[PDB]
């Protein structure tokens, strides 16, 4: 499959300024499924070298955090793909400067591992939709403006 690292998704960085305090991003990135909401259906918990799955019985190896640091650094690898997806946060009692990293090691020109198909396309997913999600929604989850644009 993949013994050596050929490509995977090339180190993907997405940058946005979250006009928020570190604490709301805290709620939004290295945290419970609130971060998962923009990322992908999960109950991420800021854990290190753990295994976590959307159920009490984890079953096999689900997801595992490489390293986690209170809205400063988040690194964890998601489910089936070998992506060491990392979140980089700037603490300002001021607003929060967000640098997002989606990276992973030991995959070919094929993706991280059922991430989509091509390692290139998956980085492309982040290359458009990830500013939508992180640049627009990470600022949204930490702040947004409207949630139900008409009625609820």
């Amino acid at each position: 499959m993949a013994q050596n690292n050929e490509n995977a998704l090339p180190d993907i960085t997405k940058s946005i300024t979250l006009e928020a305090p570190i604490q709301k991003v805290w709620e939004t990135v290295s945290t419970s499924e609130g971060i998962a909401k923009w990322f992908m259906p999960n109950d991420f918990q800021l854990k290190e070298g753990q295994e976590f799955h959307l159920q009490s019985p984890f079953g096999p190896s689900p997801c595992k955090v490489l390293a986690v640091q209170a809205p400063t650094e988040l690194s964890f690898e998601w489910d089936t793909e070998g992506w060491v997806v990392t979140f980089q946060l700037e603490d300002l009692g001021e607003k929060t400067g967000f640098t997002l990293i989606h990276s992973g090691w030991k995959e070919p020109n094929q993706v991280i591992g059922k991430a989509n198909e091509k390692s290139s396309v998956v980085r492309g997913k982040m290359d458009g939709g990830w500013t939508g999600i992180v640049n627009e929604r990470l600022r949204k989850a930490v702040e947004e403006l409207e949630h139900h644009h008409h009625h609820h």
